[PDB]
């Protein structure tokens, strides 16, 4: 170990350094991560290092470090617009981890959220669902801070919707916060003599197209959709990539592919128009979707999604 994968790197190579990273996987000692880790950090550029001390960490037996280093790969490739790819990384270190019995904690899973915000709205745009894609939007126009890059694209596709949803309330207060002239003219300036007349003036036809909204797991309340937090029970509400909304408590089902929250009520609908999952890349259809009949199962599963985050893990 240390000596001997140590001339392994030595002479040295990706290879080299993934198999170091899995005698260290062997061997399970950091003294080798004095020999090998310190290696992966102090002498590979941030790509491929990140995968060598993702399988380290598997290696060392941390997973909220672990979590971390598919978190910051994802949010790499968050920021350019090859997001899917971030939510396979994402939920990839969370099939991972739930394989090496731990998960990633709920802060890489607001980040899922905060990608699938503006993910799920691009599935919601088009099937006329127009409603839950610009509530959606204004939902990862609310908690922004992984997407810089589509903070404008989020921000512009969010009031375009709005206008064009019959979400006309969320379209006027999204107008009143585009009275910055960078965000007033990213919109055609016939719509910005529109928005200043809209603002200036009381709005012209105020409206919403409100979310299906539905209820919690635990305790039962009906909020609101986007919002995922079993506000009944305080705890973290489960994630529907089915619309963004909450637990129905007669149409709970997996995702299927990926054994993640879904609503067959409206998640046979999203795997219909998308083909597959768009969160690990995996092929799901409408057979693939299967219902769990019972959300107590559900109740259970969301209690140990938040309660095995905390573990350890294979050291």
């Amino acid at each position: 170990a240390p000596r001997a994968v140590q001339l392994y790197l030595k002479v040295g190579t990706n290879p080299a350094l993934e198999k170091a990273v899995q005698v260290v996987e062997q061997t399970r000692s950091h003294q080798l991560g004095v020999l090998v880790l310190d290696y992966v950090n102090e002498e590979k550029d941030g790509t491929t290092r990140d995968e060598f001390r993702f399988k380290l960490n598997i290696a060392m037996g941390q997973f909220a470090e672990a979590a971390r280093d598919a978190l910051e790969m994802a949010r790499f490739e968050q920021e350019e617009g090859n997001y899917r790819v971030a939510h396979d990384k994402l939920f990839g270190t969370v099939k991972q981890l739930e394989a090496l019995n731990t998960k990633p904690p709920g802060e890489l899973l607001r980040a899922l959220m905060l990608l699938h915000s503006y993910t799920l709205v691009k599935s919601l745009i088009a099937i006329n669902d127009h409603t839950t894609a610009a509530r959606m939007l204004v939902r990862v126009a609310r908690n922004i801070s992984k997407f810089p890059k589509h903070i404008v694209p989020i921000l512009t596709s969010t009031v375009i919707e709005c206008h064009r949803a019959n979400l006309k309330k969320t379209a006027f207060e999204y107008a009143s916060m585009l009275m910055r002239p960078e965000y007033r003219d990213q919109v055609a300036v016939k719509y910005k003599k529109k928005i200043e007349l809209m603002v200036r003036k009381p709005e012209k036809d105020p409206e919403e197209l409100e979310e299906p909204l539905a209820d919690c797991p635990f305790c039962n309340m009906p909020g609101p959709e986007t919002e995922l937090q079993c506000i009944s029970c305080q705890n973290i509400l489960p994630f529907d990539l089915a619309t963004g909304k909450r637990m129905v408590l007669s149409d709970w089902a997996e995702c299927p592919g990926c054994k993640f929250p879904a609503s067959a009520s409206q998640f046979i609908r999203i795997i219909s128009a998308e083909g597959r999952c768009p969160m690990c890349n995996d092929p799901v259809d409408l057979a693939h979707v299967r219902k769990v009949q019972d959300p107590l199962t559900k109740i259970k599963q969301q209690q140990a999604q938040q309660t095995n985050a905390s573990g350890g893990g294979a050291s």
